[PDB]
């Protein structure tokens, strides 16, 4: 007997297109996402142009509704140059996204009073993501106090920073947060098996404490996220390896594991790859778009995943139970059993349909 469950949304993807092609597009890492039982991604904004700009953003928008073969989202991503800038187009991404940690020429940040003015800027009632560690977590966190507004964390991997969380939500702060797999299932143990070069990733993968305290944490994690972020084997074990894992293959499938071993149940699942997502972004409800998961299916996971073009994943090896059968998306089969089914260009910008738009005050 299947299980049905929602259309699963991950808010954090990096689908390469436009500029980073060989490493994934929207047809690929759609085809990745249906394969992995997601029906809606939020695409974050560091391509080739990056997405800094409504120029960029309208590129984005047509190869990604002309590839795209599941719904989405595509992020802004804040620059030293762009506060005040994108308020015309600023309704129409997922959110603002802010690099402030190491990132590229484009998107970094040299001081916190840049953080402040997109704060300041961008409109309120929209969201803004950070990828913010250690202590760029409470950095981050005053800025958004100072500002009066909310923040959402991308891929808490520490101990440090989920305890940091609890504590703002202690406190009442209108914090939320993220973890991708790979800080639940995945650790310093891992290293020698991965080497360096494919075990870079930013934040790193952290040690079986850090991993522990995200599982004892459960109750502070509002979503799940893969951080789906495709390199070529090339690049990886190159001499200057990119940071970043593909997950969006395995990230239901090793959730799934951890339901059956009685790690979270199926509702905690949910409430992180559907409700929460949708809450924090209001995202829209996909009419008639159901997923169908086979919980008995023990398998162990190949050296690579069939539709990513990364073509390597960290999790080979790995035993798992549970896979994605079917998925229905907008009534139209697009998923089974290992053939994607809806073509590129299938999939639509949510933040056109009428209930995807933001509310906000006139
Ligand atoms: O912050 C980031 C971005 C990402 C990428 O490759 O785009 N990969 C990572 O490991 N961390
Ligand atoms: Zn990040
Ligand atoms: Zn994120
Ligand atoms: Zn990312
Ligand atoms: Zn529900």
């Amino acid at each position: 007997k299947l299980v049905r469950l929602p259309g699963l949304i991950d808010v954090h993807v990096h689908l390469r297109e436009p500029g980073g092609t060989h490493k994934e597009d929207f047809a690929s890492g759609t085809a990745a996402a249906l394969a992995g039982g997601i029906t809606m991604v939020c695409a974050m904004p560091n391509t080739r142009p990056p997405i800094i700009d409504g120029p960029a953003l309208a590129l984005a928008q047509k190869l990604a509704e002309a590839g795209a073969r599941c719904d989405f989202a595509l992020f802004l991503g804040a620059s030293s140059e762009n506060a005040g800038t994108l308020g015309t187009v600023a309704g129409s991404a997922a959110g603002l996204k802010l690099y402030l940690n190491e990132t590229t020429s484009e998107l970094r940040l040299d001081s916190v009073v840049q953080w402040m003015e997109h704060f300041e800027t961008w409109p309120s009632h929209l969201p803004i993501v950070a990828h913010a560690e250690q202590q760029t977590v409470a950095a981050v966190l005053m800025v958004a106090q100072l500002t009066q507004r909310s923040v959402h964390i991308c891929h808490v991997a520490r101990k440090e920073e989920i305890l940091l969380i609890k504590a703002a939500k202690a406190r009442g702060l209108p914090v939320t947060c993220e973890v991708a797999p790979h800080h639940l299932f995945l650790s310093h143990d891992d290293l020698e098996r991965l080497g360096p070069g494919k075990g870079e990733v930013r934040p790193e993968l952290g040690s079986r404490q850090d991993v522990e305290a995200l599982w004892e944490n459960m109750a502070v994690i509002d979503c799940f996220a893969s951080d789906h972020a495709p390199h070529t084997l090339e690049e990886k074990c190159g001499s200057r390896p990119p940071p970043g894992f593909p997950g969006l293959e395995t990230m239901l499938p090793l959730l799934l594991t951890a339901v059956s071993e009685g790690r979270l149940s199926l509702d905690d699942l949910l409430q992180r790859l559907h409700h929460n997502p949708r809450r924090i972004f209001h995202l829209p409800p996909q009419e008639d778009t159901y997923v169908e998961v086979d919980l008995e299916h023990e398998w162990t996971i190949p050296s690579h995943m069939p539709f990513s073009k990364a073509h390597w994943t960290p999790f080979e090896g790995q035993k798992v139970k549970g896979t994605v059968r079917r998925v229905v998306l907008r009534g139209e089969v697009a998923y089974i059993d290992g053939q994607v089914l809806v073509p590129p260009g299938y999939g639509q910008d949510v933040r056109k349909w009428p209930q995807g738009a933001v509310p906000q005050l006139p």
